[PDB]
């Protein structure tokens, strides 16, 4: 699962303080270093010798090979008595969903700053051939230093593992059409799917819910496949500037061939504005207390 | 399937010999006890904690097919931990079994085969089905020189895989439209069968599909490049311009420009006047 794993009980180094919740899979615990007192988040997953180790192997590999200020910090992993423990940064404010349900709608400048920081994390991930595939407020954390960090590579790991399995059982390819060979090797979609999720997340930070949240999940999926499909928009026009409406319009470009990349989005009017600094986030954290 | 017979298939058929299956299972040559007709019985072993989704999709595809160019379905039996799918037996086996003894097929024999496969393909696509495994091994020839498509194994596996995507997709509110589209539809369409028929036409002509001596992973990688050139027949002088054009048109790299099976039925190669089962009866005489 990981050549750098510690075959030791994490409870030798950490006091488990409380079960904070969970992600796509696993259970997350708040933990404290026994001697220093430093806080960490320990994600525990059941790991038997018979289980497929590929998903968790890929999640650890993404966390270990990410060296970025906009990606949650990784400290190491533990394997002890059929339980895998992934040790990561403990972000004191929690997720942006934890924040906006107490604080309400973020201001346009706070959203602009979060979007820029997320786009820097996405530009980095995409440059290293990775796709997050689960961009949303619940997966964007704010640490005590006011930094915006992408978290939960669970879906990304599951998708990488599913793609490796498909290649293993693809069979003889001599009669396969090139587009069949392409979805077997790449998947049918690309990293631009993360740009659309950031557009939906910016609406979620403004409205406390993604668009169509009240609509049945299957109806949402079917409508996206229909011919006359129109992407979502911000509900209250006058509350937001034209730069925010345009950010939603371009990130939510229906065709992936015309959806801008993460680096191209960094020069967009909304995220290239002058007043975007960590002070906006430190002031968001002050409102929480 | 609700119409599954809960009896031993040996009550109605005499098992004659094991022949080996396709994608999955084992196929037995068998004889109908009342008519003396041969049938192919596909046997799949069962275990109590087995996912029955793929098997269920294969039976449903076969039970709803009613076309001369697709193996006929005669029912399925569940007995003593085994599932038996009963289908049409084709006396000469597959085109691969034939050309391995006979050698290369003539252009007119290939044109008859292509027309018959396109009739089956046009039918399958009209019913919203995809074969996905068109090749010499899956095109059977009966004693009368007639053509039947066989082995909906890959087709059933893909269908089962796609149904399992719709079940474990999770909340879709942050999901881009193209991600939603591949989860429901798959990322490719029925036009993949047109390409496979082009490669199959080359396989019948040259005894191997193009790049057969190149590593499978290298072939897969080459195809994804934006400079990949579709294959062509090696001996230009051995074939007519119409066959060379059929190959170029079926092997259109872009699935947006690749013609449908119904469109291909109007192509010169397969709409020619002398195409009939007699051409395959000549092939079978060469075998004996
Ligand atoms: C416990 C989780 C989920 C519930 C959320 N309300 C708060 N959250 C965190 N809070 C404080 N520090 C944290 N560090 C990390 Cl990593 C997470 C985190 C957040 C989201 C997904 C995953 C995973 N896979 C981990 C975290
Ligand atoms: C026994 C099989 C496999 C080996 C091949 N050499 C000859 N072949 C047939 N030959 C004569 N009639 C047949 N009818 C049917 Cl159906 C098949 C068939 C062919 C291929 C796959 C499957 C399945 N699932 C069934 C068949």
């Amino acid at each position: 699962v990981d050549p750098d794993i510690f075959n030791r009980d994490p409870r030798d180094h950490y006091d488990l303080l409380q079960r904070l919740g969970g992600g796509t899979y696993g259970e997350v615990f708040k933990a404290r270093d026994k001697v220093s007192g430093d806080l960490v988040a320990l994600k525990m997953v059941k790991m038997e010798p018979d289980d497929d180790v590929s998903t968790l192997q890929k999640e650890i590999l993404i966390l270990k090979t990410c060296r970025h200020a906009n990606i949650v910090a990784y400290h190491g992993s533990y394997l002890w008595l059929q339980k895998l423990w992934i040790c990561m940064e403990f972000c004191g404010a929690g997720s942006l969903q934890d924040i906006y349900q107490v604080t309400g709608s973020l201001s346009e400048l706070q959203i602009s700053y979060v979007c820029r920081e997320v786009l820097q994390g996405l530009a980095y991930l995409h440059s290293q051939k990775k796709i997050h595939r689960d961009i949303k407020g619940a997966n964007i954390l704010i640490n005590d230093a006011g930094e915006v960090r992408l978290a939960d590579f669970g879906i990304s790991a599951q998708i990488g593992a599913e793609l490796a399995r498909r290649l293993e059982f693809i069979g003889t390819p001599y009669w396969m059409a090139p587009e069949v060979a392409a979805v077997a090797l790449k998947g049918g979609y690309n990293e631009l799917c993360d740009i659309w999720s950031l557009g939906i997340t910016a609406i979620e930070l403004a409205e406390l819910q993604p668009p169509l949240f009240d609509v049945h999940p299957l109806r949402v999926l079917f409508l996206m496949t229909k011919s006359g499909y129109q992407p979502p928009r911000l509900k209250e026009k006058g509350k937001w500037s034209a730069a925010f409406h345009n950010f939603i319009k371009v990130t939510l470009t229906k065709s992936p061939k015309k959806r801008p990349s993460a680096t191209k989005m960094l020069s967009h009017q909304l995220v290239s504005q002058p007043g975007l600094n960590r002070g906006l986030i430190l002031d968001l954290l002050d409102k929480l207390k």
